[PDB]
This record gives C-alpha cells, structure tokens and sequence, in this order.
C-alpha cells in the first residue's frame, strides 16, 4: 500500500546510445541526492516505441532521453511540427492527453540527425548545406543508423521527395560506427547524431538542413503521471535538470564516454560534483 511507496525502486530507461547512459546516470543520482529512493538504470531499450512499451507496461517508471522530432513522429503518428516551441507543446499535450504521460521541458540540448561529412570533402566541393549535396548525390555512398530506414514518417523516402535527391547507396549500421566510417572515408557522408562527442574531434562537418526537412530533436525525461504521484518528491527533483545542459556540453559529456572512454555513470558523477548537483 502506499506507506510502501518510498522503499519502491525507480527504474530509470537507457536507449542504446551513451548520452541516454549518461542521463539515466546523472538524473539516477541526483533522486538519491535528495531522497532515500533506491533507483536503477534499464539499459539497451533500442528505439523510441521501445522506451514507449516499457513506460506503459511498467518495465520503466522513468524514460530518461525521449526527443520530441521521433516521438511526434512515430509515437503520435502526427505530421512533424517543424517550430521547436510548438513541436514541445504539442508533444506534452499529446502524451497527457493519449497516455497520461509527463512530458517535461527539455534539458537543453536537441540532437538532431545531421548529414555529416569530412570537412576534407565539404572544403573541396564547397559543401555548406544539405541542398550543395545535390548535384552530388549519386556518387555518395551514405552510412546510416540500424533504425532510420524503417521509418515511415521523417524518413528517407520523404527525405527524397523534399530535396530532391536520393544516393547512390545507403547503409544501415549501429549509429557508433558512422563517426569512423565516414572519417575513414568508407562512407561519403553519414546521418549523424548532432550531439555526439565525434563530430568535433574527427574534424567532421554538418551540413545545414536548409529546407527544414527534420523537426526538431530537443531531448526531455518522460513519466507516468501515477509514479509523480505516489513519489511526490520526484517532480521537484527533476525540475532540477530542466534547461540546464546545453548541446555543446552534451556533446563534451559523450566525448568523455566514447573518446576518453569513461563508464557513463563516472561522466554523470563528475558533471555532478563541477556543477554541486545543480543548486550552489
Ligand atoms: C535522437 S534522434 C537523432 C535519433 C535517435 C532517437 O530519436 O531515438
């Protein structure tokens, strides 16, 4: 009953990527800053409709990195909102509405898929934006994420229909690995993450995506309104990390998993500790 409540454990969801390790992490230890909740991290869900069936069966009571381009997408199966403001609001209306579902403010940061290529290539062929690639397209081969293909909604098939253009090949891998291929020169260009720690070091180039063909990708923690409301701690806890971590220190944050190869929750701690759990 519910004078159990505060011996509940919280369990936090990873996606498959570092940046949701790392602030299933942090958002973990800052709960057990502030209270005595026990929380644990639900790591490899591997997509967006993942987390979605582990919020609404109970395998997780928090999805840690949810980004609203995807979720309006392929959750709500609504039109992409291109505006961030409205593509939020309209996000938070819907997963309250439909799922009874709290969708907060984002953290700060969006990351965004981004063609990316070598600035050895954009500074050869003058590559500035998405739309330079065009007269191009054929002769690229473009390395993709294990998941984008499938996409009914922002995907590639209506990728080509707005610019225009489609590539002479394409190939799906796991989204780690497109940073090397494309720095090695095994692809021509790649469908990044905007917030990975690569992009600066490999000296990689994102090209602009001028037509506004993506929406925005800006990154939230989702809840189940019932465990805000049996753990009334929670909402003022996470609040706490609410427009605080900006894209580029997202991106410093997962340079220091894949390129200084720490454990993500060491990355989570020491980000804690620089910044005294956010309240100095
Ligand atoms: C963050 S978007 C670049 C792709 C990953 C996802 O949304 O699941």
């Amino acid at each position: 009953g519910l004078s159990a409540a505060a011996d509940q454990t919280i369990k936090i969801g990873a996606q498959s990527m570092s940046e949701s390790e790392i602030i299933a992490s942090m958002l973990g230890q800052l709960i057990e800053h502030h209270t005595d909740l026990k929380t644990t991290t639900i790591k490899n869900l591997g997509s967006n409709a993942v987390q979605q069936q582990a919020l609404m069966n109970g395998e997780i009571d928090i999805a840690a990195t949810r980004y609203t381009g995807t979720a309006l997408t392929g959750t709500l199966r609504m039109e992409p909102e291109k505006d961030p403001d409205k593509a939020l609001a309209l996000t938070q209306r819907e997963f309250k509405k439909r799922y009874d579902l709290k969708w907060y403010d984002s953290y700060g940061f969006d990351n965004t898929y981004a063609f990316t290529v070598s600035k050895e290539l954009a500074d050869q062929y003058h590559l500035e934006t998405v739309s330079d690639v065009k007269k191009w397209a054929p002769q690229l081969k473009l390395g993709v994420d294990n998941y984008w293909m499938k996409l009914k909604g922002n995907g590639y098939q209506d990728f080509t229909k707005t610019y225009g253009m489609t590539f002479g090949g394409t190939y799906p891998m796991q989204i780690g690995l497109v940073y090397d291929a494309v720095k090695s020169g095994k692809m021509d260009i790649v469908l990044a993450y905007s917030t990975d720690g690569r992009i600066k070091s490999y000296g990689l180039k994102m090209l602009k995506d001028d037509k506004q063909f993506f929406p925005p990708y800006d990154c939230s923690p989702v809840v189940p309104e019932k465990v805000l409301k049996e753990h009334p701690e929670l909402e003022g806890i996470i609040k706490k990390m609410l427009g605080k971590i900006d894209t580029a220190t997202m991106q410093e944050l997962n340079y220091e998993v894949d390129g200084n190869l720490k454990e993500p929750s060491v990355v989570a701690k020491e980000y804690l500790e620089k910044h005294r759990y956010f309240e100095s």
